Formats: structure tokens, sequence, C-alpha cells
DNA sequence: GCGATCACGT
DNA sequence: GTACGTGATCGCA
């Protein structure tokens, strides 16, 4: 049982408690808090939020760093409270982040899923209480209060076992000194938001719509027929079958119309290049322009992303609504969408800094490959140097296609691509792709040793780790299915690289946030995507940031090779280049 | 409301 | 068969 309280009492405000501040809406920005539960040494309490959040003693307790709180996904509560003008401090244990560090593959999305990891089942899944989809609804207070109280009781009971296993894993500091402090920095970033120039966005959409009408009219002209170009089925009817173009690749059900396949079909009919153009502009328009305009808050003309800190299996952050990482880094209209992201105040500017080749630099360090480390200590062009070694040619002898092929081999390492995906990448056979890989290993024998050694370690221990002791379990590394084992092998190889890079960027964000406040700068972190950190700041702060930000980022950790940072600033995210 | 297909990132 | 994740569109029960 528990106290369904009508008012806040002093025994509810002890200096250690499990706390539940429930936000049912998936997007928690400016969203309702439907109820509150507190479990501490004196009992179990349910508080109605309209009551507790107006109580000065309760508000002071929430904001008191010395009053320690154990929670699940504290960033959600922290942000929903920020929109109410209330500060949450003193969160000493976050069970979502603890379960994520223990085993990111579990997919722990609620208290019940984390509780099940330690045989605790006296709590329901959130989906059982609130329902999913069209049926989703807050239940009546008796059902709601029991659920919130059981979640707090579970949290109270699970802190010690989770912390104990974290300590056995040497992940206790990872949680306490990296993920939890980062959680709060993300909260501030999400709350601050990023100003969007919606008039510029609507202009680009208008530009695209006119271009799409032009190309679409041309496609119907060449097809001799109207159809939904956006329907891969109707389009497969028209390309193959009608226009008799070869079928070079099949889909599980019908005709494949992938971009990779269409480019090879272009020499046969003028429609293909226009189909390719329609899909380019179509995805910019439909996914990015219209997608971004939907998530801009009209009150403040900002987008307020949500970072999922406990999702990837590498430790990389991910973000949604909007996912600004997914914005293209390529075309002279994809990356230009970044012109719509502007400073939120007059006479402020965007400052953007990004790690240069951090993954390959991490690989140099972990593998202690002599040639790769010397390349970075010389600050070489890594793709040019790789081409020199693979093709045994001098720097002036490297042609553009040689550099492209070396860069594709390096890209394969950074993202853990199979030789078939390298072959697919380079439009070459798997045999040729394999001999490319072998020549790489001849020039970087330390990388080869690392790749053999890490697979063997994964087989022996069951998992691999990153620089700051993140882990990834790889049960499929034993599989007799070739493709399943091969993927686990590539994840054994890739996760210490990508995940250690994630570690460094997170530590950099923490280090930078501390330095900015030490320095009493108004500059603020706004986004972290790819290997980049984006800030905004008064224009009067740019010269100081030009020294401060790269220094903090370069010194976040000390590797056997230097860390290199490129930095720019400008009037938009695009112009910070 | 799900698979399935595509295109973006990892 | 030969790469998972995000998110949009279009298909089908
Ligand atoms: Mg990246």
């Amino acid at each position: 049982a528990f106290t369904l309280a009508d008012r806040v009492t002093e025994e509810m405000l002890a200096d250690k408690a499990a706390l539940v501040v429930e936000v049912v809406e998936e997007n928690y920005h400016d969203a309702p808090i439907v109820g509150i539960a507190v479990v501490n040494e004196h009992g179990r309490f349910f508080l109605r939020p309209e009551t507790a959040l107006a109580d000065p003693q309760f508000v002071a307790w929430l904001g008191d760093e010395t009053k320690k709180k154990s929670m699940f996904d504290s960033k959600r509560a922290a942000v929903a409270l920020k929109w109410k003008g209330i500060e949450l401090c003193g969160v000493s244990f976050d069970l979502l982040l603890a379960a994520y560090l223990l085993d990111p593959a579990q997919g722990v999305d609620d208290v019940a899923a984390a509780a099940k990891m330690k045989q605790y089942e006296a709590v329901r899944p959130d989906e059982a209480v609130y329902g999913k989809g069209a049926k989703r609804a807050v239940p009546d207070e008796p059902v709601l209060a029991e659920h919130l109280v059981r979640k707090a009781a579970a949290i109270w009971a699970l802190e010690r076992p989770f912390l104990d296993e974290l300590r056995r894993n040497e992940q206790d500091r990872l949680l306490v000194e990296l993920e939890q402090p980062l959680s709060s920095i993300l909260a501030e970033m999400e709350f601050a938001g990023v100003k969007v120039d919606t008039k510029r966005l609507e202009q680009m959409g208008e530009e695209l719509a006119e271009q799409l009408r032009t190309v679409e009219q041309r496609i119907y002209e060449l097809a001799g027929q109207e159809f939904n170009i956006n329907s891969p089925k109707q389009l497969g009817v028209i390309l193959f079958e009608k226009l008799q173009l070869p079928v070079l690749k099949k889909t599980k059900t019908g005709y494949s119309t992938s971009a990779d396949v269409l480019e090879k079909l272009a020499p046969y009919h003028e429609i293909v290049e226009n189909i390719l153009h329609y899909r380019q502009l179509g995805k910019l328009q439909s996914t990015y322009i219209e997608g971004l305009l939907k998530v801009v808050r009209p009150d403040t003309k900002k987008v307020h992303t949500i970072f999922n800190q406990a999702l990837t299996q590498t430790g990389r952050l991910s973000s949604t609504e909007p996912n600004l990482q997914n914005i293209p880094i390529r075309l002279e209209e994809g990356r230009k969408i970044r012109q719509a992201f502007v400073p939120s105040e007059s006479d402020w500017l965007i400052f953007a800094a990004d790690y240069s080749q951090i993954e390959l630099r991490v690989l140099a360090h972990i593998a202690e490959d002599d040639n790769l480390m010397e390349a970075f200590r010389r600050d070489l062009d890594i793709h040019t140097k790789t081409a020199m070694d693979i093709f045994q040619v001098s720097e002036d002898e490297v042609t553009p296609n040689m550099r492209r092929q070396a860069k594709a081999v390096n890209f394969g390492i950074v993202y853990g691509i199979s030789d078939y995906g390298l072959a697919q990448n380079l439009n070459i056979s798997r045999k040729e792709a394999a001999e490319f890989i072998e020549r790489y290993f001849e020039s970087f024998p330390g990388v080869k040793r690392y790749m053999e050694n890490i697979v063997q370690e994964a087989k022996q221990k069951g998992y691999v780790t990153t620089l700051l002791h993140r882990r990834r379990y790889l049960p499929d590394i034993t599989s007799r299915n070739f493709n399943v084992r091969s993927f686990a092998e590539r994840m054994a190889m890739n996760t210490p690289i990508q995940g250690s890079a994630a570690d460094i960027i997170k530590k950099a964000m923490i280090d930078l946030n501390a330095r900015l406040k030490e320095e009493r700068l108004q500059a603020r972190l706004l986004l972290q995507v790819h290997d980049e950190l984006i800030l905004e700041a008064p224009k009067e702060e740019m010269e100081r940031l030009c020294r401060l930000v790269p220094e903090v980022m370069e010194q976040a950790v000390t590797l056997r090779v230097p860390l290199k940072v490129d930095y720019h600033y400008g009037s938009t995210w695009y112009d910070a280049k």
C-alpha cells in the first residue's frame, strides 16, 4: 500500500528517494505531468502534480542538489519541469542509463524491462497501463497511482543491484561521471532548442515544388502516361514491362527500383535520370523541408529535439523530432537546408566544431598500428596516404579514382562494411574488393592484428568494450550462419572504434559545458550530431570560442595520436563552414 | 495499424 | 541471402 496524499509533508522530502515524475506523452516538450510518486525510508507516496508542483517545499526539494533522487529517464522529467519553470537537481542514479550501460541490446524502454533484468516483476510495463497507438490514454487515478508507486518502489529496490553489477563491470564511473552528467547537458540543449528561419524553409519548399512539377511533367511526357512516380510498384510497371528496360535486380515481391539500380539503367532511356532527379528533390521536400516545418514550435520558432541517450549499441547519441543527424551532408541542396538553422538572438552567431577523422584516429591508437599512427602524427591526408600505400605510388601519382577507392576502404572500416558492401560500394567484384582489403592489411598490419585480436577477444569474453568501458555483448559471434557471424565479427571490430569515438565526444561535451561556465561565457551547446558540436553565442564571444572550443575538444582524452578539430562560425549552421 | 520499399544516416 | 537505425510513402488486412 501507499499514501495517496493530498498535500506535501516533510517526510516526503528526505535526502534520498526514488522519484517518479510521469510524462505520458512521448514527446515530453511542454507536455503534461500526470502524477508523481515518491518512495523513501518513511513510506510510499502519490502526489497529484497540480498540488505538488505549486508547493514551495516540494519545489525547493526538487531543486536541492543535496536531496538525492533515483529515477528512470530523469531527462524526460527534467525537461518537462523546465517547461514549467522548475529545476530538477540531485539525480544520483538513473535506472535507464544504468540498464543501457549494462547491456544496450536489451532495449530497456521502461522500468519493468529493467526490473526484469534482476528478477523483479512487481511492476507493469508502461504499454500495459497506458495502451499503445489509438487507444493510448492516461488511466483513472487509482490505476495511475498504483503504477507510479510500483515504478518508484522498483527503482528504490533496483539501485543497489544495478550499481553492484556496474561496479563489477568497471562501469560505475561511466554512469556517474559521464552518462548522468551528460543527461543534464542534453536536457538543457533540448530545452534551449534551435531557432529555425521558417520563411527560408518555406522558400526552399516552394523552390522544390516548382522543380518537382517540372521534372514530373517531363517523366509523364517520356513515360507516355501519367502515374504515381512515388509508388515503386507503378514505377516498376512503367520502367520494366512497359518501356522494356532490363530487370537487373529483383525485390522480394517485384521489380527493384533502387537508386543504385536506376543509375545503371540510365543509358537506356531519358526517363531514368528524371526519375533519379524526382527522388532527390522528393526526399528533400517531403522528408526534410515538410518534416522540419512540422516540428517547429510556432510559439518560439524553434525545434526542440529529443536525444535518445539509451538506444544505440555503440554508445552514440541519437535524436528525433527532428532527427537533425539525418539531414544530408552532401548535395548542394541537402546540406543547404542547414541555412534554416539560425541563432536564437540578434547579434549571436553559430559556432560549429567537428572532429577530423576521429574514428580512424581512435583505430590508430587502439591498434597501435605504426604506419597509421605516423600518418596522423604527420597530419597527412589519410585517404591520400592510404592510396599511396595500397597502390605503392608516390603522392603525385595518386589519381582521383585511386583516392576514391582508398577512401571507400577507410569508410568501410569506420562503419564496419563487409567486403560485399565494399564491392557494392566500389561497383567491383567481391574478389577484387577482397584483394583491396588484403593490400590494406599489408600496409597496416597493426590494424589487421587488431581486427583478428578483437574478434578473438569477443569470442573469449562474450563482449567488446570501448575506451571508457562501454560494452557490447556479441552472442552471434558463435553462430554457424555465415552472415550472422560475419556481422557479429564486424561489430566486434567496429564498436571499440565508433563507441570510443562516442565516449570522447560525450566527455568533450561535459568538459566544454564546464569550461563555458568557468569562463562565464553566454555561449551554449545546441546540438551534437555526427562528430560535430554546434553552439550559438554572442558575436563578441567568437574569438574566445575559436581558442576555447577546439582546445577542450582536443584535450578531452589523450591518445597515441593527436585529436584534430575543425571549427567555423557564421550566420547560419550552413555558413558555419 | 503493419510490411515493404527507398534513402538518409550509422 | 550479403548493414542496422531513422522516417516517409504506399501498399494490404
Ligand atoms: Mg559520425
